[PDB]
């Protein structure tokens, strides 16, 4: 059945360890979880956890341009690179973080669990911006990001209660609290969302059958997750400084543009007329999309209209219409 897990970790670096545990051993953790001990994991799962004042940057971004570091450093904020796309956020115990993992994508049901979770037991009337955002007056209150693999999908996203609005702009080189709204908390608007996901997957049944219950896993001290070498490797390659502020490497040439799903920076050398190396920095939420793109450099293409051309050919992407716009880019620069 599905599953609810909180960790009462407050560590940035921490509580993205365990997602990525969680991610990379879903059909597994009936095992890791002290539950079962044969039967594999297929169902649901809902994560809830908080960080301290942070910054997650996002897996293709550049930290240089988010982030104003000497703010950060001075004000004692850590400083972290999530494996999803998007930009840079800011985290404090004023917010609180879900982590939906499923068998399939499912953005759109668990949104709306979330909204169905804000109009039942807290009369705030939502919308869901773009696919990613959540907005309650035209005004910023969530805001996901997402993963895929083989047979996992991973959306992950912030929701607003009580984050210190005003002091993001001084590490971040409109937003609504929740709180303007309501008499909202995190253990309650957490509490509401667990009701919400338990009775969204409780459909099929009858009531009439079936325990009105609810159940809560923690996992922040379960050793068989925390004390594990693939968790420690997560953890320590979060917290390792080459992966946080990525690569410095300067490039010979470097090209950028603002699409409407995120922007785009190459950067890359040209050596007897072949694209040797480079790199990209994004915005996007495509992250497959980008390494999709980033599959051009140390390959042996011609840089030429034509070759470039074949290559995009060559690709088959999740967008190809997000691939279409930027090959047309780049057959102009
Ligand atoms: O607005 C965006 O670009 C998505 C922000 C996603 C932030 C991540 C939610 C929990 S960790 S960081």
């Amino acid at each position: 059945g599905p599953l609810v897990l909180v960790s009462n970790n407050q560590n940035i670096h921490f509580n993205l360890s365990l997602e990525n545990f969680l991610l990379n051993n879903y059909n597994d953790l009936l095992k890791y979880l002290n539950i079962n001990t044969i039967e594999k994991f297929n169902e649901p799962i809902l994560f809830l956890w908080r960080n301290n004042r942070s910054i997650i940057i996002g897996k293709n971004q550049n930290i240089w341009s988010e982030c104003n570091l000497k703010n950060i450093k001075e004000d004692g904020v850590l400083v972290a690179r999530r494996f999803t796309g998007g930009g840079a956020v800011y985290h404090d115990l004023g917010n609180v973080c879900f982590t939906f993992l499923n068998n399939n994508i499912n953005t759109s049901s668990n949104f709306l669990i979330i909204l169905n979770t804000l109009k039942n037991h807290f009369n705030i009337e939502a919308k869901t911006q773009g696919r990613n955002d959540i907005t309650v007056n035209d005004q910023k209150c969530s805001g996901s990001a997402f993963k895929k693999i083989k047979d996992v999908f991973l959306h992950h996203g912030t929701i607003l209660i009580n984050l210190e609005k005003n002091i993001l702009n001084k590490y971040l080189t409109t937003i609504n609290l929740s709180e303007i709204n309501n008499n909202i908390t995190c253990e309650n608007l957490c509490i509401a969302l667990i009701k919400e996901f338990t009775k969204f997957y409780e459909q099929n049944y009858n009531t009439n059958i079936i325990p009105n219950d609810i159940t809560v896993h923690y996992i922040d001290q379960n050793n068989n997750i925390t004390k594990n070498p693939e968790f420690l490797k997560y953890y320590n390659l979060l917290k390792d400084w080459d992966w946080c502020y990525g690569k410095t490497p300067k490039f010979q040439n470097h090209i950028w543009k603002q699409f409407t799903f995120g922007k785009l920076e190459l950067f890359f050398n040209v050596s007897n007329g072949f694209i040797k190396d480079g790199n990209i920095f994004s915005d996007c939420l495509d992250i497959n999309l980008i390494d999709h793109l980033k599959s051009i450099f140390n390959n042996d293409i011609k840089y030429s209209k034509e070759d470039i051309s074949i290559f995009f050919k060559k690709l088959n992407v999740e967008n190809k219409n997000y691939l279409d716009e930027v090959r047309s880019w780049i057959l102009q620069e």
